């Protein structure tokens, strides 16, 4: 059956939700770009830890037990939240940056040359 | 002035665009979850490299020269693209996972206790 | 005056980690990609110690005992898995470093 | 039979990297968070070598000369910055590893 993401939240929605979250706790002061980047690195580490002893040939994440699927959802989400916060703190329009990068990707890797 | 992301593309839009990109090049075969995760780690490295010698107290990424802003947009985008691909390859509904993680974040960090 | 202790050497660490793994029948888990992902995990744990540190507050030489203990452990975890990974790949890590430092001097002349 | 060379030791690497940095007046750039981010960069370069490697194709012992050269360099880059970071933090990395291995034995009894 086709796998799709839900239509919401959008990246702007996530930015907005995280900013409201941080602002309520007076955490803006901690959200300097290098702080957010190191926090991102920490969550990428937590993501890697889930996969480190999983063989490639055995069943994949669809088959993991419920607690491990929950942990996977959480870590993928933590990476995304910090990425969004970082992009916003740097005044980068992340959705449009992705459009521009995908165009660059198509030129670097034209279909006929692969 | 308020900083906002553009309303599109959405995360579903990005998933769709990346899948079409990969499928055209017969790259699905390379997109196993640990491959995508290691590729993500590589792009997080490229992102870190931009910041490694930047002092925190000096002007931030808004002030970087055009070539460095371009590189920043690209690396933030490459991290996001692989994160999206990874989440999709694991059948994780990334937007809804983020909603669930933000709820968890609010319980762990109630406003009155910070 | 700050120095590292003269032992263990990287070969000593290789030997100790191999014996640790072999006793537990863990060689089967220590494939290069598994060790690399484990390394990435520990790099994350290291980053976590620094992520919220302001410029004005004390630097790691001055960190309280609990935080210095955690720092020693994470720097050590990164090193142990790096050693294991290099050994699993049959890379002579000490000599590779000498070769890399020479390359670094050419890339970065004074 | 696979062994690392007996030298350089971690103290030897510390010394060599400090002299490399000091000659170029780079101490000012080698603050702990800068070194940690640089380390993360090199971990990324290491990951890139493995990212598209299938299970069936040759493992790193068997990699062609160009790829083995790249592997040696990235493992070395990770180690050099890890050493620099530990030294900048006044952490006795060799002895920290001994302490961490003891902790590992208690956490993971047979
Ligand atoms: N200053 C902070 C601290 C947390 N957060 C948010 C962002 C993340 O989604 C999440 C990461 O913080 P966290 O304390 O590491 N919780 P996490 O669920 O990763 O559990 P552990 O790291 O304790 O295993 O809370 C934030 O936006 N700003
Ligand atoms: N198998 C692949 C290879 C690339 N891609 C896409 C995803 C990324 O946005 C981007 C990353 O691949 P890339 O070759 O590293 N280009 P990048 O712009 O990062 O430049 P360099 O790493 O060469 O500096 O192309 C993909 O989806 N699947
Ligand atoms: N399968 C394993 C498990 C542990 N180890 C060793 C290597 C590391 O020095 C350390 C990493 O294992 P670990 O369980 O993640 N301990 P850690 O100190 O990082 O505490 P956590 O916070 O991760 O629970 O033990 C190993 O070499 N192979
Ligand atoms: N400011 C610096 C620059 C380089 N170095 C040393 C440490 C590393 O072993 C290595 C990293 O610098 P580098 O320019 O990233 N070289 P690298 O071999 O990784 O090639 P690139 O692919 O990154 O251009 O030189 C340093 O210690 N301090
Ligand atoms: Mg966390
Ligand atoms: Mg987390
Ligand atoms: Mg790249
Ligand atoms: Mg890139
Ligand atoms: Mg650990
Ligand atoms: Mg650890
Ligand atoms: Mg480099
Ligand atoms: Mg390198």
């Amino acid at each position: 059956m086709p796998f799709r993401f839900s239509p919401e939240p959008t990246l702007e929605d996530i930015r907005r939700l995280h900013a409201e979250f941080a602002a309520e706790r007076d955490w803006e002061q901690f959200h300097q770009p290098r702080n957010l980047l190191l926090a991102l690195v920490g969550e990428v580490g937590e993501l890697a830890e889930l996969f480190q002893w999983k063989s490639d040939t055995e069943p994949g994440p669809q088959a993991w037990p419920p607690k491990e699927r929950a942990a996977l959802q959480e870590e993928l989400s933590d990476v995304l939240i910090y990425l969004v916060a970082l992009a916003a703190r740097c005044h980068v329009d992340l959705p449009q940056a992705v459009i521009s990068k995908m165009d660059t990707n198509r030129q670097r890797y034209p279909v006929h040359l692969s």
